[PDB]
RNA sequence: UACGAUGAAGAGUUUGAUCCUGGCUCAGGAUGAACGCUAGCGGCAGGCUUAACACAUGCAAGUCGAGGGGUAG
């Protein structure tokens, strides 16, 4: 899209040991979305947290990725592991809320989801969450899709 | 692009820094509740969770003369 606003998860300090001292270093993680179908994460390192951001979401700005959100949510549930985190996506209806944890309640904000309910029964590391989320959610194909997939009209996939 | 289902949130903490497993704690609701501070009412509900420990005193199961002899008065 063209209207993209961004968000910052987190963003943690690093050091680096070497023979003089203490090198420190900030990276951030920013997810960049276009609130209607468009969303993608980025991470920025650098020694300035204002610069550090700014080349995460420059990064971020990069490999978007599309998903399907029929009518206001997700159209069914899935789950997404990559690695340590385990999360669990499901649609709720129209007027729900986003009940969601601390990373993927901000992925959900950017994707455009306002009515659905995820529970992340693993880990807790920004790392990994945001990439799990995005997982179960490029996993998910509407009916149209899983009509045309088949071959089968879209009143036999209800029926 | 319908059907039913009105329903599911995390965070801090091991390390110079990272990920994972893993324990502790907190954010919510509730009570025959007690304690501290404070204090204007109305409706309704509740009130010895412990010693089935020991009890002063008052009341808590009487009625029928259309069953009977019927007495004081």
């Amino acid at each position: 899209g063209l209207e993209l606003k961004d968000r910052l998860v987190s963003v943690n300090r690093v050091t680096k040991v070497t023979k003089g001292g203490r090198a420190f270093g900030f990276s951030a993680i920013v997810v960049v979305g276009d609130e209607n179908g468009v969303v993608g994460h980025g991470l920025g390192k650098s020694k300035d947290v204002s610069e550090a951001i700014a080349k995460a979401v420059e990064d971020a700005k990069k490999n978007l990725v599309r998903i399907p959100l029929n009518g206001q949510s997700v159209p069914h549930e899935q789950k997404g592991k990559f690695g340590g985190a385990r999360v669990f996506l499901i649609p709720a209806s129209h007027g729900t809320g986003v009940i969601a944890g601390g990373a993927v309640r901000s992925v959900l904000e950017s994707v455009g989801i306002h009515d659905v309910l995820s529970k992340s029964q693993g880990s807790s590391n920004p790392h990994n969450v945001v990439k799990a989320t995005f997982d179960a959610l490029l996993q998910m194909r509407s009916a149209h899709t899983v009509a045309k997939q088949r071959g089968v009209s879209l009143e036999k996939v209800f029926k």
